[PDB]
């Protein structure tokens, strides 16, 4: 009964249980160099009356930590955006903002007035979306997170691809516990806990090698303390959409080097890395339920014949959680 | 040994888990099906070559039943699919369809870049071993395009595939080209985007859960899909600058013909008869065609289509502007459309021969 679980629209001008129509909905994330990070959600209407057509996501970009939050979040729903459907090498939503306010004016898609975006990325289901026809967008949640810059540092995508003969790929088996409404038709894709539901996702976060300085395979038992050294924690977070962040606390191996920031950080959008989950999140409160750490070989090649290996030495802490909207006042 | 409702194509299965629930009663076992396209006809060069793509799905060995999968440690995770390559268009297909079920094949969840699904492939028959995938004895595909629901999906345990469904286009290799990535990503102002407006009929159930992201419409329910497909100048030689007059000739020379395949996955076929201009040429191949993976383009049309009959309902050539910045601020232009070819559509799956 959030209102915030028709953000899976159509997969279910305003209605829903049990106000029966929702209010506009805001929250913030504290993680605090700080920025604060901006991601609305809403829905596609075709205009006519109005057709619900599909919920959406439109993140605007960052501004300074200044003034009231709250009373940034209101402006953000003050906006007037128009969208259409494009394509590039894949399906886009392009943004048009015909109006905003002032404080925005300094965000990336606010100052440029569009953003054209992948559209299975944000758009819960852009085969609903018509090609041509008058189409806005209207913002109905307004999502802050107050962090360092620094911070959110993202992996290059060659570094999330490099592989090697001599190399182990490190990954996190993660595990996320999903509110939801027993008969809404979401538990059809998510796994059962004897306590509810969660979502499955295979994270990339690092490289190691097989072999020391020179010479011997390395004792596959001690990869371990490598690792317990590294000192993972792993939290959840909107960062212009839901994402893992994870930090070490513990030096970094050379091989592990690119797969940090210069602070010990890395930030994982996770429509990205699982555009099923990432949409899941934007209608659910969720929580991490478990992290393992899985070292697995260092081509695609060899990890279908070669078995995984879990690291049980590790106690990765777990934090942050994507939090509840509330309303205005 | 899933069982499916009775009433319905087996096919359909192939959306789990976003299926109804309930599957009547009396539920039978699904049997093993195949089809097969020819595209002989489409082109002159020689069908030289035949393109499976493999369904079926995940199961975890060793909690959780349902009236569709009622086993121990046998559960359903998931439908899922396996483009295997082309072998050579020789000898009795029928005979190669049942090959493609004698295959055994592990996976397992997989990162790099994105989340992946890692299928081995520890048996196969002789006569598939041409084939890019079981020569190299294994695939790491994308795993949002090749399973349904890769979040149910466990990164760790015993998981298995198994193909029920085969899928086989005859086509020559030369025809089915896909556009490189840097072609479809070219922009510039000077630049008008070519584009198809693409509408899809699909047959569902109106019950089944797959509904709920289909549009409308008195004869049944379709998808939308926006699909890039050229570039053209917005200028002419010398002085500039086109007419839509001149434009919307242009297009009617290229004369477009559309249709669907499955070829290696859920795909738009682009046909042009009238020749192409400088900038049009990279988008098609030297017989004018092209193929789209509509798993490329629409990630969630393309799985909707490998459970559901399909075929085009409308396809309008739309030029928008050349780049995105611009796209928001001008108005689109719907041109005309496109031929349909009838021929060419997401096909029904038949039962093998006893």
């Amino acid at each position: 009964l959030p209102s915030s679980n028709l953000l899976a629209f159509p997969i279910v001008q305003d209605i829903g249980d049990g106000k029966k129509q929702i209010a506009p909905q805001y929250r913030i994330q504290r993680l605090d160099e700080d920025s604060v990070f901006i991601t609305t959600y809403g829905f596609i209407f075709q205009v006519g009356k109005h057709e619900l057509l599909s919920a959406a996501m439109l993140c605007l970009g960052s501004v300074p930590n200044v003034g009231d939050l709250v009373e940034l979040a209101r402006a953000c729903l003050t906006m007037v955006v128009t969208c259409k459907k494009s394509a590039t090498d894949t399906e886009r939503m392009v943004f048009s903002v015909v109006q905003a306010p002032q404080v925005l004016q300094s965000c990336r898609v606010v100052a440029n007035k569009y953003s054209s975006v992948n559209a299975v990325k944000h758009v819960k289901a852009p085969e609903k979306i018509p090609g041509s026809g008058t189409l806005e967008y209207k913002v109905n949640f307004v999502s802050l997170t107050v962090v360092p810059r620094k911070d959110v540092y993202k992996i290059p995508t060659a570094a999330l691809k490099v592989s090697g003969s001599s190399l182990y790929n490190l990954a996190l088996n993660v595990t996320i516990d999903v509110e939801v409404d027993p008969k809404s038709p979401l538990v059809k894709s998510l796994s059962k806990s004897d306590s509810g539901y969660y979502a499955n996702l295979f994270l990339h976060i690092g490289l190691m090698s097989t072999v020391d300085k020179k010479g011997k395979k390395v004792t596959f038992d001690k990869l371990e303390r490598k690792i317990r050294r590294l000192d993972l924690s792993v939290g959840l977070s909107d960062v212009l959409g839901p994402s893992v962040l994870v930090k070490a606390r513990g030096a970094r191996t050379r091989l592990l080097a690119p797969f940090f920031s210069s602070s010990g950080t890395a930030c994982y959008p996770i429509s990205n890395a699982s555009p099923q989950v990432a949409k899941i999140l934007w209608s659910q409160t969720a929580r991490l339920r478990s992290v393992k750490v899985i070292i697995q070989a260092g081509t695609q090649r060899a990890v279908a014949v070669t078995a995984d290996h879990e690291v049980t030495s590790t106690k990765i802490e777990k934090r942050h959680t994507i939090a509840k909207y509330n309303p205005f006042k």
